[PDB]
């Protein structure tokens, strides 16, 4: 099950690049350098690579030193034939991002976030990069009163307006994936899950240029289902970008490799990625754990690789089964993709046999016959068919 | 701290009749008669009552005895002058919808449960309720190949603009509100939170007659802060309806009496919705614990309203204490209210201030004195202030 | 993947005959007899059923009607060869017990409670259970001043204390088996998880008689490991029995079929049951979903016993690969096996290796090698290897 | 509510002295000097402060530079009348201890954490403290295959039986404290609830030197009743010292000041410490949010000992009113303290009104009245009392 480029597998410097300094624990790897990370990736089989503004240039940085570092990475996408799909910003690292970028309660930090921002659009325009990723990590609050989010909400929208006016000014083909994550580092972040960014979105002025890019840990992190959140961001027309990883549970948000944390999860994405035509980057975000050298980091993404690989052929097998084919009919899934009422309004107001003659004994007494059809699932995924 | 008709405290039938059945026992108190349950609340104070459909016509009860079991709700509702502001339908307790209502995958019961709504939609309207709720406490699954999403919102889309064809057709002033719920008694709901239910309703074909109805129990099911999800609703303009309980974190719905559960999430929510003036009723969906005889019952509905106004009142004297004024000063919240760049973008691009020149150490360096406000917050909730 | 009686599984009675009635929603399936779920479990081939006295015995039936269920029931057993390898007592069902069994504020309750319970260990003895669980389900409160927990702690044990005074008595040979849940039906339950349970034990008169049952899914309702709280009932000695099923996450209890849920969770469980030598029954504790007819019932246990074989082949396939024994050496679990002080504290004390010349940074620079160990588990589990 | 040093309340030298640095941002405040801490926390009214190693003592310091920062606190100490009362290691921060300090797997890194935290041992009894504490936060794994729990419980044994046997040798008058968390910075933590740790104990060569330190937000990463969790470490004798903080559910661990959190759980545990009499320090493991600058860190830590001051007065108001001891009659409080078979197992087994004659629908129809006393509690907590 070997990846290649046209496997669009992608990562984030930040990834491979974590240098393990968690909460309560100092870096126990050293820093890599971009260009070595692109390099290796390219072996692995990767398709590309994505950035914060911060992990490409060390924040601070000169207008030659800017220059130079863009220079070196520039030449490792050259040599390796490495892409950069997406790009973002960091809102979050840095002090002055304390209380957020686009809500902080200071307006002239509110009005930096925006010039910081604009600043890698260009160089994400630059590279090449088609969707610009927005995680507003620092916007919420730990307490009820630091935080009006009607006010919050208004500088938002605001934010994204100007970002959205910018970019057509200039003529860009750039769209913008607004990620949720429920908490942390903030006790409450602002749209905190997929249904709360999409909502968010309709009330853009431009909402054409908006979508999602959801990540697996994060709509775990507040129990809900992800591939149902997927489906529903389908569904809107707005899945531009994904974050894939695995998570345990409702806890802080873990970034374990793909195919970690809830493996039945990661089989009905799969299923759902590949069945409805997701053409975007397959991204990890993920984090190879702290307890791991170089070597077990480039062990970490390989294997996010290889499970979406193995999870794409089991998925593959379970629909193409006609003995899964006949078990979906059976527990009507084709029913429920035709029209409750095709024949409109009035008919169904006329119909006796959706009422008055509708005999709802017997409808209740038939089976759906979904164990079966799950445990037809399972013995896919476990190669057991 | 005496409730009156004029605060719009309103309660379901099921809530003070529930008669105490659980996964894992038998009801601990009798059925009580719609009639008696308007009598007593009218006496505690409440303002009116809702319904679903079965909760006051028995489920294949004839035409002859709806026609009963109306005229005798009507002359208790004549005698006590209580209103009934909401109704809504019952698609979850009759085995026919073991798989949904609007998204079960048999036709025939997607069919039979819109015919059962509109039925109750014409009732509701007669009584003079403004806002029908739904509740899709079916619709969801317990296995990944069970439902496609997609074509289950499909379906449950098709249902609504079915809905929304029907009052127009009628010329009823009647708007829905749709509520949440992330999960139970299906493994997973559909649009499981407020975010969810705000993105599907802008895919409607006349959103403007559809909003929410947020419970406090159900967003703290996904650990999600309910004051900021009341927040967006209202951001949206889509607060119809509200449910108001109280819930100890992630676990079953346990539906406490309000001011139970989490009781500073209680006093955020109340400082919003009386900053913010919603006027809808404020409805409590809650079940008096199966351990309370009907003493208890109406001491418990008692503390629900009891609980509202002593946070009205905290809240109220939080936001008028000057001390309390000028702690939002420096916390910066007037600074939150005000545009990032009403200048205009160009302006922003043109502006040294807001990056060549911008201090980000000594903006870094500013406290937000959150701790001190929050401090406040909590003298004031207390009344050690 | 076939079972046989050999491989000791077991089902409770409550668990095939599940009516399908939840907090909303009414039963979707008709009773069945005992006698029949005896006779098509042991067709699918499971070793024995479990029974609560109310699943055999209708509360409140005369001695004459008792001795004819139980002569019934003798007569399937017998015509099967199914077993009967546990016991419970209902304490939750009966509108009595809505404040506990043991720990109800009503003494009168409490000895009723004791009562109810050793007329069940008697019947239990006579059809050979040898061990005998107690799930406390209604012992605890869904508010703080409800229940003393040091009085209810105190009443905890002298129930226990003198079921294992009658059992000595009678020189039964049967053991107890305390089950773990965190919650629901009560808002808190006490001995929320094995850790608690265990503890509790160690103050009753005799110890020796108690062990516990853990569950699958309780463990994960409070997000915990299950595999590492039955590692840490395994050191204890105190494994007596186990109830298998599967959990998504911190929610209600779902009780779904075995390997449902956490998936890789089951297999580390799998692992470690075969590794230890577990040889108590392997037991289901699950519902068939509501929306399945009896060929959905039958089929959903059937998987339970499926996953359960296909989960042992994979883990035994796991362990026994030369390629994962070097990967756990490269980890160095042989390492952790080793005594860290066999030389004893003056040794340690005097090592000048051990700190004043020990290299923390050649230490902490060891990669654990981990990530490839756990993809190794990955390419096992999926038969990717 | 003004503490004074009679109250006991203390605080880590890590909690006031938090940089802010957090998984996803860099330091917002300046490193404080442990003497300027002593200083400010006297000012406020603290007792005492508490350290791990390498709070006081920078790591890798020489023996002078050691002797120099004890000299200087124990100046601070004296000139201010604080005193230290619990000590603890730090076995988390240092790369070394990225698989666990006292069950690293490697055994080199084992006997290193015995000796690290030995001579840290003989500090804190050198500065008075009666309380070691023992959080083991990198005790545990992210995944299945890289710990055997059972050998990791015997490691973890062997090193508190070790400790054990250094301060019975040395005659030292310390007891140890383990501190549970269920998971944070490890994907599972071992021991991960007060249970947990109850039950271990139990296994240890010298029971007696051991008990526990439950923190409030800790027990709440599981969903568990704080309160509940106290009650039985309280009947078990292992109460031996407390952390205090507050915790908005099942996410990351955030350590907000005490009462922020969950407000009616800081009630009832306060009204247990004062009722069983707890007289050990009232120690707050807190981090003032990264938001704050210097006068937010004091005001953060004077709000700690203020919420405890003012919930102690409404607990004290609440036990003392005679219309709530009233209905703790009502409720049975009473009978719960009493023991249900003081008679004796043949006497309960001959008593006909304990089954035969046992009138279960009397007994099933008393309410058990728990609404009207739970809003009582309500009303005093809020002084509406
Ligand atoms: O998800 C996270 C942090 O939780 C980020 O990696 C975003 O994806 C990009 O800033
Ligand atoms: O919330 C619930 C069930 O969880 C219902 O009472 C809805 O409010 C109306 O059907
Ligand atoms: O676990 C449950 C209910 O959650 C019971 O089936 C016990 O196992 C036996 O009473
Ligand atoms: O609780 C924590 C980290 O979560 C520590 O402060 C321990 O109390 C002492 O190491
Ligand atoms: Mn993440
Ligand atoms: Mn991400
Ligand atoms: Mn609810
Ligand atoms: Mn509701
Ligand atoms: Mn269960
Ligand atoms: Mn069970
Ligand atoms: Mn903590
Ligand atoms: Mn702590």
């Amino acid at each position: 099950y070997q990846p290649t480029p046209e496997d669009r597998f992608t990562f984030g410097l930040w990834t491979v690049g974590w240098q393990g300094r968690d909460p309560f624990g100092d870096a126990t790897r050293r820093a890599l350098d971009p260009v070595e990370s692109v390099q290796r990736l390219a072996e692995l089989g990767a398709h590309g690579v994505t950035f914060h503004d911060d992990d490409l240039i060390p924040f601070g940085s000169s207008d030659s030193e800017r220059e130079e570092h863009v220079k070196r990475f520039r030449q490792a996408l050259d040599d390796t034939g490495m892409k950069v799909p997406m790009a973002t910003t960091n809102l979050f690292t840095h002090p002055v991002f304390k209380d957020g970028g686009f809500t902080a309660n200071d307006r002239d930090v509110r009005r930096y976030a925006l010039r910081k921002t604009i600043r890698n659009i260009d160089l994400a325009v630059e590279l090449g990069a088609e969707t610009y990723v927005a995680w507003g990590g620092r916007e919420g609050a730990e307490s009820g009163g630091a935080k009006d989010v009607r006010d919050a909400l208004d500088r938002m929208k605001e934010a994204f307006d100007l970002l959205g006016e910018y970019v057509t000014s200039q003529g860009y083909d750039i769209r913008f994936a607004i990620e949720p994550k429920p908490n942390e580092p903030r006790g409450d972040i602002l749209l905190p899950t997929v249904g709360h960014a999409l909502a968010f979105i309709e009330r853009l002025e431009r909402p054409e240029l908006y979508g999602v890019n959801p990540e697996v840990g994060h709509e775990q992190m507040a129990g809900l289902n992800f591939p149902h959140g997927i489906a529903q961001a389908l569904w809107a027309g707005k899945l531009f970008h994904i974050d894939l990883n695995g998570q345990n549970g409702i806890k802080y948000d873990q970034d374990l490799r793909f195919g970690a944390g809830d493996l039945r999860a990661a089989f009905w994405l799969v299923d759902l990625l590949e069945s409805a035509g997701y053409s975007g980057p397959r991204h990890f975000d993920f984090k190879p754990p702290r307890t791991e050298d170089f070597d077990g980091v480039w062990a970490s993404a390989a294997g996010c690789m290889r499970n979406y690989l193995i999870l794409k052929e089991r998925a593959a097998a379970f629909r193409a089964d006609p003995e899964v084919q006949e078990a979906l009919r059976a527990s009507r899934l084709d029913e429920l993709a035709r029209p409750t009422a095709a024949d409109g309004l009035q008919a169904l107001l006329d119909d006796r046999s959706a009422f008055e003659e509708f005999d709802v004994d017997a409808a209740a007494a038939r089976g759906m016959a979904f164990e079966r059809l799950d445990q037809l699932a399972m013995d896919h995924l476990l190669g057991a068919r």
